[PDB]
């Protein structure tokens, strides 16, 4: 009962695997390479994470919000909007391999965007450079699925990455989004789109502007369409991440201290029913006396 969480390392090996990866309810992190920021005027706001992607991987984090910009025609810097954190794009996948190895039974949901126009050198589009240097380099020959089901299983996934396409129009066939029409997405809102050519209905909670109270409404209320709602071609990415503190708190992680424990409350009340992928920010930092939101997320799960 209390038994997924007291391991987050290895949480999905004891799932299920006949499960669709829609079906499970799993922690992501918000802006997850920001952890890389030292600068304490910078990280104010832009600051997301504390933890470096193992950590999060060991504190049971399993799908990462990834974003890109091209900064050469064969390589993807890791950017919060303007702002670099400081690593390519290589080295996410280098542990993302490294903890699929150690954990073949886990799979990773990486989600790439564009964040930021491409350096002025750059003459290729970002989706070239990804599907080109990335998704198709021999060096992460089996780390990527590359299979053909729009709605694959743990079975399907085991050891691999799952790619979350927010990158527009791809050429790329496997994962959500893989197609020319990608996932149309709207701007601060929250929102459904059929994706993979109809066989998914992606539904978005993704209200990043946000003031507070309204935001955590807005995270509340798809959580209870989820809660009843067992059709597996239904996928739920409900972000608890927001900008400028929610209007309300001083920081990110100030912000971050007041939403993951309100919503982790929220979970446990409702007991192991499914809540989809939920994006926080500063995944896996605990506050004494309070409910752990990622926790919370994994023990949702029912064995
Ligand atoms: O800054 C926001 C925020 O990071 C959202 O979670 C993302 O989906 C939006 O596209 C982005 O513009
Ligand atoms: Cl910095």
């Amino acid at each position: 009962s209390d038994s997924l969480s007291k391991s987050p390392e290895n949480w999905m090996s004891k799932l299920d695997d006949g499960k669709h990866l829609t079906e499970i309810n799993i922690p992501g992190s918000h802006d997850s390479g920001s952890f890389t920021l030292k600068d304490p005027v910078k990280s104010v706001w832009a600051k997301t994470q504390d933890k470096d992607y193992l950590t999060q991987m060991k504190s049971g984090v399993r799908f990462f919000d990834i974003r890109g910009r091209a900064s050469a025609d064969n390589m993807i810097s890791v950017h919060h909007g303007m702002v670099y954190l400081h690593h390519e794009l290589g080295k996410f996948l280098d542990d993302a391999k490294y903890y699929l190895s150690a954990y073949p039974n886990e799979t990773i949901v990486m989600s790439m965007k564009k964040d930021y126009d491409s350096d002025s050198k750059v003459t290729k589009t970002f989706e070239e450079i990804f599907r080109e240097y990335y998704y198709n380099n021999p060096q992460y020959q089996n780390l990527f699925y590359t299979g053909s089901n729009a709605n694959p299983t743990l079975k399907e996934t085991k050891g691999k990455i799952v790619l979350f396409n927010r990158m527009g129009g791809t050429y790329i066939k496997s994962g959500y989004g893989a197609d020319t029409s990608g996932i149309q997405w709207a701007d601060n809102a929250t929102f459904e789109t059929k994706i993979n050519n109809g066989s998914l209905n992606l539904k978005v909670q993704d209200e990043y502007k946000d003031y507070y109270d309204k935001k955590v409404e807005a995270v509340k209320n798809l959580l209870a369409k989820a809660k009843t709602d067992s059709n597996k071609d239904n996928v739920y990415v409900n972000f608890l991440s927001v900008a400028s503190g929610g209007s309300a708190f001083n920081s990110t992680y100030n912000y971050a201290s007041h939403i993951n424990p309100e919503i982790a409350k929220t979970i446990k009340a409702n007991g192991k029913a499914r809540t989809g992928w939920l994006i926080v920010d500063y995944a896996g930092y605990t506050w004494p006396g309070y409910d752990d939101i990622v926790s919370e997320i994994i023990d949702s799960n029912k064995l």
